[PDB]
């Protein structure tokens, strides 16, 4: 998992990649819908996700445990770089499923996004003014899972050394691999330097949003809206009956 | 300022570095408060930082109105990576000022801190662990102040266009002046884009541990806490 090239974790990832989920409503139907579809949205997006997270190379070489406290802690910002990625070729609006586009007018009147909307539309739009890569994005989105969490193992058991160097270890293999991608590209090594950190500093603002969106959702005081580390910990913690 | 040389980067950042300051307490008063401490430590530190902006190369040749959006959003993430630095050689602690040094019991006794200290005190372990230069902390800083709010300037005029184009520039000048320093140090070139990931990693850390406190100094309820716009403006006049 350590020793695959970079053209063999970028295959791995795209190989990974879940599939873009549909809103449920009837569409021959006619607000206060917005955040139950999306709430809805989200639930069915996690169980596939959990599945992506699973084949992340490296990720199942951690105990379980540590794989719940890193989903705990990213999956907002997973889902909202995948919104942000799926907007990206619609200016102005949000493609939250291929069936629920929203323009900036009536993200005005949704629960929950009253500063997020403008935000993640201006992801969209400085992804799309980098022109980022399919092979790119699976790449943050990597990136984010092994991140986002590491610095909140509030443990100093050997093991938990061990973990965390792995940790760093994978993210190290990633950063390797989009310097390839970039490389392939022909660009400049100074091009590919620029680039990387063009890319991860978009990673702190997709962190910031999905702190607004997650004070939003625990405002909502809605008992099974934001993960609980035990129902996080009963999807991964999988049999191998199937 | 987009043709200063890495290493004239470097000069003006570390010339540009704000002074650490005190806490203002009777040292020979007993001790218990630390809000009140920690708000006006900050309200101190603010003006210093304001300082700082103007001499961080490029910030200055923004408009009024983009300079005061990104010390905005910047500031209390500028507090923490300040923060995390001086604590790197005080593992299990946090070094508010020279004279408010506090473990992670004492910490637990902090008003707002029930998740930020640990979250500290870990990136503070972090910065010791990749053994963080001067010269490394002083771009990091920089470049927070550059990205925090440029996604958030919410403008489309030519003028705007051009604010965020120069942003980035300055942004990719700082990029350039990291990678010298690793070059400098004589590290690889895969160590150097590897070391610079994990730098610019930390920054998303930064970024939370900076919202998790805004969320406690909103839910304060007091007037003058979080600086408005409108007093950063005056101060950046
Ligand atoms: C930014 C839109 C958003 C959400 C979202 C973003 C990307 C998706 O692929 C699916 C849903 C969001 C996500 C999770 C929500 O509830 C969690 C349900 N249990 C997992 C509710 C809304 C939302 C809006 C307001 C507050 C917080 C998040
Ligand atoms: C992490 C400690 C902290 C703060 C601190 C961090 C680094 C410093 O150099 C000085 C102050 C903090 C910062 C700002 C505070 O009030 C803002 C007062 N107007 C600027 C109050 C506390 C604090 C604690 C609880 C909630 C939010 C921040």
């Amino acid at each position: 998992a350590l020793s695959l090239t970079a053209d063999q974790m970028v295959s791995a990832l795209l190989d990974a990649e879940p599939p873009i989920l549909y809103s449920e409503y009837d569409p021959t139907r006619p607000e206060a819908s917005m955040m139950g579809l999306l709430t809805n949205l989200a639930d069915r997006e996690l169980v596939h996700m959990i599945n992506w997270a699973k084949r992340v190379p490296g990720f199942v070489d951690l105990t379980l445990h540590d794989q719940v406290h890193l989903l705990e802690s990213a999956w907002l910002e997973i889902l909202m770089i995948g919104l942000v990625w799926r907007s990206m070729e619609h200016p102005g609006k949000l493609l939250f499923a291929p069936n629920l586009l929203l323009d900036r007018n009536q993200g005005k009147s949704v629960e929950g996004m009253v500063e997020i909307f403008d935000m993640l539309l201006a992801t969209s739009s400085r992804f799309r003014m980098m022109n980022l890569q399919g092979e790119e994005f699976v790449c943050l989105k990597s990136i984010i899972l092994l991140n986002s969490g590491v610095y909140t193992f509030l443990s100093s058991t050997l093991k938990s050394l061990e973990e965390k160097d792995h940790i760093h270890r994978v993210l190290d293999k990633i950063t390797d691999t989009l310097i390839h991608l970039m490389a392939k590209a022909g660009l400049t090594l100074q091009q590919q330097h620029q680039r990387l950190a063009q890319l991860l500093l978009i990673l702190s603002h997709i962190r910031h949003m999905s702190n607004k969106g997650m004070e939003h959702l625990y405002s909502m005081k809605s008992k099974n809206v934001v993960p609980s580390y035990d129902l996080l910990l009963e999807m991964l913690d999988a049999h191998r009956l199937h």
